[PDB]
């Protein structure tokens, strides 16, 4: 559930992400340096709200929801969204709409890392996150 989450996370390995990047539409400008940076994730839970912030050398971002009701979002790539995030057995299931567009992220815990997939049809990028201390 959502507590499996509640942690502090760091990014470590990212697999197809500039793939995935082109395939959104990002721009060059924040594409390469979406390439270098290790954003630090922390999940926590504020009352029934899931928050969400990302701290990273290329932006600072925070988002709140509670599962299942749809939110406003603006990415870290400037895509003002329509997002909805629920469980999904063990995992959570982002979904970003803008545009006439979707794209899906989903985050789990394998192994002990928070295992995260994004697609967009069929261009997928996993990113992998080990546990830090808060
Ligand atoms: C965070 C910056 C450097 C990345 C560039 C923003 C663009 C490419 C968009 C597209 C998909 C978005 C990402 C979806 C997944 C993650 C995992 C994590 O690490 C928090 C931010 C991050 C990375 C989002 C930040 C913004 C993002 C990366």
């Amino acid at each position: 559930m959502v507590e499996a989450f509640c942690a502090t996370w760091k990014l470590t390995n990212s697999q197809n992400f500039d793939e995935y990047m082109k395939a959104l539409g990002v721009g060059f400008a924040t594409r390469q340096v979406g390439n270098v940076t290790k954003p630090t994730v922390i999940i926590s839970q504020e009352g029934d709200k899931v928050v969400i912030r990302t701290l990273s050398t290329f932006k600072n971002t925070e988002i709140s929801f509670q599962l299942g009701e749809e939110f406003d979002e603006t990415t870290a790539d400037d895509r003002n969204c329509k997002s909805v995030v629920s469980l999904d057995g063990d995992k959570l299931v982002h979904i970003q709409k803008w545009d006439g567009k979707e794209t899906n992220f989903v985050r789990e815990i394998k192994d002990g890392k928070m295992v995260m997939t994004l697609t967009f049809g069929d261009v997928v990028a996993v990113r992998h996150y080990e546990k830090a201390a808060a």
